[PDB]
DNA sequence: TTTGTTTCT
DNA sequence: AGAAACAAA
C-alpha cells in the first residue's frame, strides 16, 4: 500500500532519483547530446519548447526525446516556431496533433525569449515560478501532465548546463501521462494526483523526483547499473509497479 | 483505437 | 464538461 510505496521511495531518497536521471533515463542521455551541438540558452528554449508538445505520441518516450536531440545537433535555430513547423511533419515519433502542437509553441515563444543565462538561473533556483510562468504564457492550467513535466525536462536541461543540482519543489505534483495513470490504477482506486503527493510528502521525495524513479522502471529500464544498495530498493520497488 | 493530452466551446 | 483536435488502427 501507500505507507510501503513511502517507506520505499524514502530509502531511495532524492539521492536515488538523482542516480536514476542522471544514469538511467534515457531522455536525460538524449539531452546530454544534444547539450554539446547547440548553444545553452537555445538549449534550453528547445526543451522546454518540446515538452509542451510531447503528447499523444507515435512512438515511445524515450524514442521521441533521441527523435529531438538528434535532429537538432548542430542545427542553427533561428525561430523555435518555424523549427517546429519543418520538424514535426517530418517526424516518427510525434505525428499526431500537429496544428494545436505548434500553436502551442507560438504562444510560448515570447516567454522563451526571456530565457537568458541568468533568467534560467534564477528559475533552476525557484522552479515554482517556473511553473506557473510557463502555465500563465500558454493560459492553461499549471495541474496540466504538459505543464508540469516541462518543469521536470526543464530541470534535467538546466543542471547540464549550469552544472549544479536543484531538488523540484515539493508541491509540483507528478505528470499524469499514460504510465503514471496506468500504473495508479493498478495500485488504488485513488486519484494519482493526491496519491503520488501524499507518498511525495511521507517519503521525502518531490513528485517529480518520484517521477523520474517511475517513468524509467515502468518503461522496462533495468536497474542493474545501481550499485548494491540502491539496487535491492529498485529490486522492492520494481515488485510493486511492475 | 492512440506510444509522456489539450483545445475549444 | 467532454467532444474535437490528427494519425493509426
Amino acid at each position: 500500500g501507500s505507507h510501503m510505496i513511502a517507506r520505499i521511495i524514502g530509502e531511495i531518497g532524492i539521492e536515488g532519483a538523482r542516480f536514476i536521471e542522471e544514469n538511467i533515463d534515457e531522455q536525460f542521455k538524449a539531452l546530454r547530446y544534444l547539450s554539446k551541438g547547440i548553444d545553452s540558452e537555445t538549449f534550453v528554449k528547445l526543451v522546454i519548447a518540446n515538452s509542451l508538445v510531447s503528447y499523444q505520441l507515435t512512438g515511445k518516450g524515450e524514442q521521441w526525446w533521441w527523435e529531438f536531440a538528434k535532429y537538432f545537433y548542430g542545427r542553427d535555430v533561428k525561430s523555435i516556431y518555424l523549427a517546429y513547423k519543418e520538424f514535426l511533419p517530418n517526424s516518427r515519433f510525434n505525428r499526431r496533433l500537429i496544428p494545436q502542437k505548434l500553436s502551442r509553441i507560438r504562444r510560448v515563444e515570447t516567454f522563451l525569449s526571456t530565457l537568458t543565462e541568468e533568467r534560467i538561473e534564477e528559475y533552476y533556483g525557484d522552479m515554482s515560478s517556473l511553473w506557473g510562468s510557463i502555465a500563465r504564457a500558454l493560459g492553461v492550467d499549471k495541474e496540466s501532465q504538459t505543464v508540469v513535466f516541462s518543469v521536470k525536462m526543464f530541470g534535467y536541461a538546466a543542471r547540464i548546463v549550469l552544472s549544479t543540482f536543484n531538488p523540484y519543489p515539493m508541491e509540483i505534483p507528478i505528470p499524469e501521462d499514460s504510465r503514471i495513470v496506468k500504473l495508479t490504477k493498478k495500485l488504488t482506486n485513488e486519484k494519482p494526483r493526491k496519491f503520488w503527493m501524499k507518498i511525495a510528502r511521507e517519503s521525502g521525495v518531490p513528485p517529480l523526483h518520484i517521477d523520474s524513479i517511475l517513468w524509467p522502471l515502468l518503461g522496462g529500464a533495468s536497474i542493474d547499473s545501481a550499485p548494491p544498495e540502491l539496487r535491492d530498493k529498485l529490486a522492492e520497488l520494481i515488485k510493486i509497479i511492475r
